[PDB]
């Protein structure tokens, strides 16, 4: 996160950390069993990690969970990141708590100029590399199509959506991606990518976490 805020301990309780020996993407729990990521975030060996702040230090309110199934989206395209989500299925239901929650599923879409809370552990950096151990916070609104596409010349599809400040200065970056977009209580975005971070008229892009819900729900539903 680029031009955030530190959060604060489990300020986020529905924010999880991937890691496979080290932090390399982060996550949304939707319930005790199941966790959203991007598809571009896959990787065998999944240790799903919540409750967590300081991704270096055990604080005490960590569980560390195993994955035991991870289902990439079945129109997944690696090449433009078209539908760039996947659901983790966790060996073990993990413990609800106060610092451990899921986040709730669209019922609709949002509209442009609804703000939004985008946490991460990613870089915060613009030109340069500095990664937090604590996690980092940022509010930012949706962007118009219209508004993004003319700015930045990104090929976008109905599935993705864009949100930030054209004026650059804040945005999300490496080590946000399958971090949450939570607007107005419900997950409507998962961080997909960009160009560099926090550049002018170049806005992060998010997949469109509303156009999956009858995917999420009846995949959960059979496995
Ligand atoms: C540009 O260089 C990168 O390393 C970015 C970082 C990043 C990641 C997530 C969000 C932001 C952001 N600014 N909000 C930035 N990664 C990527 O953007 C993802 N991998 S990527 O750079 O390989 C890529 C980008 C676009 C397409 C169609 C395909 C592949
Ligand atoms: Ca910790």
């Amino acid at each position: 996160i680029v031009g955030g805020y530190t959060c604060g301990a489990n300020t986020v309780p529905y924010q999880v950390s991937l890691n496979s020996g080290y932090h390399f993407c982060g996550g949304s729990l939707i319930n005790s069993q199941w966790v959203v990521s991007a598809a571009h975030c896959y990787k065998s060996g999944i240790q799903v990690r919540l409750g967590e702040d300081n991704i270096n230090v055990v604080e005490g309110n960590e569980q560390f969970i195993s994955a035991s199934k991870s289902i990439v989206h079945p129109s997944y395209n690696s090449n433009t990141l078209n539908n760039d989500i996947m659901l983790i299925k966790l060996k073990s239901a993990a413990s609800l708590n106060s610092r451990v929650a899921s986040i709730s599923l669209p019922t609709s879409c949002a509209s442009a100029g609804t703000q939004c809370l985008i946490s991460g552990w990613g870089n915060t950096k613009s030109s340069g590399t500095s990664y937090p151990d604590v996690l980092k916070c940022l509010k930012a609104p949706i962007l118009s199509d219209s508004s993004c596409k003319s700015a930045s010349s990104y090929i976008i599809t109905s599935n993705m959506f864009c949100a930030g400040y054209l004026e650059g200065g804040k945005d999300s970056c490496q080590g946000d991606s399958g971090g949450p977009v939570v607007c107005s209580g419900k997950l409507q975005g998962i961080v997909s990518w960009g160009s560099g971070c926090a550049q002018k008229n170049k806005p992060g892009v998010y997949t469109k976490v509303c156009n999956y819900v009858s995917w999420i729900k009846q995949t959960i539903a059979s496995n």
